């Protein structure tokens, strides 16, 4: 069916948790026995939150390779992310040697630092000029050179140093901040406003690494913003746009990472998202 009638359909027949748990019945299961290893377990936010073996990222180190990040690769769309958790107090410099190897432009991060008073991830970037990071583990230094703060989100321009060869690059930081403590926004138009920012700025374009997104557990609200990215693209390459089928797509990406879209409200504001975007994309 297409997308907007077939939305009106399960608004009006109530039945969003059972295409929901559709998906999940009908989702890839592959092995993720690298992530399990007792050696890893400082290394994982969740117990049930796992990259799989055969597209988890490598760091570049012969002690241990591992770091919790997905490479999500869309063939058609010619699109490719990496999707990861927020860092930890012990993972903060895997993180960045990841940037780093992986050659990113941009960072995507959608959640807050602390959200229903806990801590969902590390405070990972410094805010301050003058009072810059060294992460000695992974021999890089990290500093802020400008600020954006804008009503739902803010960028920032980082300078990212690997300290071995003193080259230097330039990373832009993109944080929506405005994502609701519980459920999702009643509006998909500040997340697309803020998906156009990160398109406009090239970091999801061939010529960079696969950007890097993130929230808590790197599956929900990241899975929402690949999901509506990867859908408008395909709207624009083919000829029938309304060929596009988001439950296949999502799908797809379940091949590289398990558990993208939590919740059943967080799959009806992909729709949402989606069928809006392809209005002002024209
Ligand atoms: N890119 C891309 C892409 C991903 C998924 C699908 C659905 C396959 O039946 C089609 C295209």
């Amino acid at each position: 069916m297409e997308m907007e009638k077939e939305f009106e359909q399960i608004d009006k027949s109530g039945s969003w948790a059972a295409i929901y748990q559709d998906i999940r019945h009908e989702a890839s299961d592959f092995p993720s026995r690298v992530a399990k290893l007792p050696k890893n377990k400082n290394r994982n936010r969740y117990r049930d939150v796992s990259p799989f073996d055969h597209s988890r990222i490598k760091l570049h180190q012969e002690d241990n390779d591992y770091i919790n990040a997905s490479l999500i690769k869309m063939e058609e769309a010619q699109r490719s992310y990496i999707l990861t958790q927020g860092p930890l107090p012990n993972t903060v410099g895997h993180f960045w040697e990841m940037v780093w190897e992986q050659k990113s432009r941009g960072v995507v991060m959608l959640n807050r630092v602390m959200e229903k008073g806990s801590l969902k991830c590390a405070q990972y970037w410094p805010q301050k000029e003058e009072k810059e990071m060294i992460f000695e583990d992974t021999n890089l230094k990290l500093t802020l050179i400008s600020e954006d703060i804008k009503s739902y989100y803010t960028v920032r321009q980082l300078e990212l140093e690997n300290l071995t060869t003193q080259e230097t690059r330039e990373i832009l930081h993109f944080h929506y901040t405005t994502w609701p403590d519980f459920g999702v926004p009643e509006s998909p138009a500040s997340f697309l406003n803020f998906l156009f920012k990160v398109r406009e700025s090239g970091s999801l374009s061939p010529e960079h690494g696969p950007v890097v997104v993130h929230c808590s557990a790197g599956i929900g609200r990241s899975g929402t913003f690949c999901l509506a990215d990867t859908c408008l693209l395909l709207m624009d390459k083919r000829k029938d746009p309304s060929s596009v089928d988001i439950k296949k797509v999502l799908l797809e990406m379940r091949k590289f990472r398990m558990g993208l879209i939590q919740t059943a409200d967080q799959l009806r504001f992909s729709y949402l998202a989606v069928i809006e975007g392809a209005k002002f994309i024209m």
